[PDB]
């Protein structure tokens, strides 16, 4: 469930 936020 690695969801990035940048």
């Amino acid at each position: 469930h690695r969801f990035l936020r940048h």
